[PDB]
DNA sequence: GAACCGGTTC
DNA sequence: GAACCGGTTC
DNA sequence: GAACCGGTTC
DNA sequence: GAACCGGTTC
């Protein structure tokens, strides 16, 4: 509970998370690599994800997004927004999301922003909502409010964003995860990591 | 309910929406592309649509027109009229439609203009009326009160206009949708998008 | 007093207005062509001018900037900021100067933005200051708050910016003028008009 | 008094500012190019300057350093430390000098950091001291507390550091100036700009 | 110090 | 989108 | 900065 | 309807 675990766990109610097709254009505001499981996004731009289920009934259950550093040494640094932005003008005046928080949800007002008093981890939870009438989809709109590259926060040390499905008491029914990179050029970053790997 | 769903849904009372033939002339005030499902219209000019039914009886039921941005990032921006028009002279003095609204209905005085107090979405609903004695047709006259290209509103980010058929309690019995583009030259825009695609 | 005169007028003090050399790079934030006597600048960016005089004072003199339309038919529309600029966030909240004004002054706190209660012309007046010791001219930082290209205000009808040096009682002691253009690309625009006269 | 003059001004005492030879090694903590009159230094490292005068006093004279932006459009933003520097641990706790200030003085306890309550310009003043016996110049140790490269404060718009020698009542007796650049690599940066003029 | 990256401008 | 810049890696 | 689009004039 | 213009995209 004190240290987040970072392993894929479908659990008994299969938990699956996918992405509608993202542009293969260099100008896309966000894009996901199925080869690497890496999300490339831009600051403050909605990158939506779809969580999908086939056996959706538990009660009052929610989904958490919790950012974590992959590399061992900072893993004990609470991930947060690096000092100029948490405190800049451009995205501080608008929401009730804590200025200190890295991850926001944009289309949901039943969002609960958690800053753990004991562990200090900050994450964002939404109540589970079945899809809108008739199909796999259920969209959550995330907003990333800083770069991976930023001074004071991640400082160019890549982070995995872990999404967990949880019962009201916190017990995990499903969880999946992938690493996220928040640069000013996700289409170019997508192509490059992939180039070096092949 | 907070985020509009944008998928075609005929529903149990088949819901179908069509267009009488529009000019293939470059001077047409409006025109629809069956290939792309894209409506090209001009500011403030009546572009009528026909909704048709074969099994028309529910009670007090209505049809909604609700504009939505297609692209993910603004989808959380309430679609509205960009600051010079909501506030210009030319179409503000005339109707009780809210100056802030993008979509109006012209031949109907039982129009109810909804500005959601909770979600903030603005849409226009009319009570369902059977056709005038004897044929498929039932016309609704829409007026688009700003360009897609306009500064402050859509700002050149294309929007889909979703028409839903709803019972008095709001439950959807039919819905269909298509993307709309509101330029100063719909005949030319029709020909061009279509050129690039083929 | 009701319709402004639009002619250059050297004073007893030989009022002259000049501009420092501006980068001729297209990336310049503003550039004047001495040839056509017209200023090209960018929205909201500081655009300083040079006044030079042969003698000083007399006590209490001021300098006014008042924009006026060159075409005969618009001259009776008071020239003001367009409704989209007038009502936005970017520069209305941070300023104490009235929002309807096209012309602002930067770094000067005794600026008086005159909105004639009677004629309605808007201008900005500062008290005359002799130059800083040993310099030839006192710089004034203007800010132009709408583009020539703008909808609702100036609307693509070119403007002359009239600069008058006047005693407290209003009599004109010096006068000069130039036509002003406020686009989003001043190096290119300057270059294109210059290409066009020949 | 409201907008600073940005011109070199020898006083009655022939105020001159020079710099000792700096290692030309790229490992130098700071290096000035006499050719371009611009200083290259490193964050938080002592960067001393030489003043020379032809005559002393008169009683009670002081020396001010005030940074000001070279580009016209930023000149009205008060130049200060960027929020990341302003609020950190490395140099805020150990110093009694105000954190918002770009310029600090080392080893001098009667330094007065002036934050104009009225104009808001920040500068640092020390009383003039004649040189130590038999030396030509009195050294002042400045510390620059944000990089030119910094986010939120200076943000990659070059700065002139204005050094003025002034009587207690504020009148300027001498003046000199240079453009300042505070990067993480001064020998290389100096060398690159110098390569570039020719 | 030379080589690298990743945000910024043209 | 390409070329440039400037702190960081090693 | 060059190339693109989409509203405006001739 | 064709040619021009001028902020925006990339
Ligand atoms: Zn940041
Ligand atoms: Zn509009
Ligand atoms: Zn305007
Ligand atoms: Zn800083």
């Amino acid at each position: 509970e004190f240290i987040p675990s970072n392993t894929d766990y479908p659990g008994p109610h299969h938990f699956e998370v996918t992405f509608q097709q993202s542009s293969t254009a260099k100008s896309a505001t966000w894009t996901y690599s199925p080869l690497l499981k890496k999300l490339y996004c831009q600051i403050a731009k909605t990158c939506p994800i779809q969580i999908k289920v086939s056996t959706p009934p538990p009660p009052g259950t929610a989904i958490r997004a919790m950012p974590v550093y992959k590399k061992a040494e900072h893993v004990t640094d609470v991930v947060k927004r690096c000092p100029n932005h948490e405190l800049g003008r451009d995205f501080n005046e608008g929401q009730s999301a804590p200025a200190s928080h890295l991850i926001r949800v944009e289309g949901n007002n039943l969002s609960q922003y958690v800053d753990d008093p004991v562990t200090g981890r900050q994450s964002v939870v939404v109540p589970y909502e079945p899809p809108q009438v008739g199909t796999e989809f259920t969209t959550i709109l995330y907003n990333f409010m800083c770069n991976s590259s930023c001074v004071g926060g991640m400082n160019r040390r890549p982070i995995l964003i872990i999404i967990t499905l949880e019962m009201r008491d916190g017990q995990v029914l499903g969880r999946r995860s992938f690493e996220g990179r928040i640069c000013a050029c996700p289409g170019r970053d997508r192509k490059a990591d992939e180039d070096h790997y092949r």
